């Protein structure tokens, strides 16, 4: 959860 | 993976 991959800013889910 | 929480920087596991 936040940034990189996951929940959040980067890869996964949220944005990027 | 990579910062927030999780596997690497801020929360849960790696460093922060």
């Amino acid at each position: 959860v936040g940034a990189x991959a996951x929940v959040x800013w980067x890869y996964x889910w949220x944005w990027x």
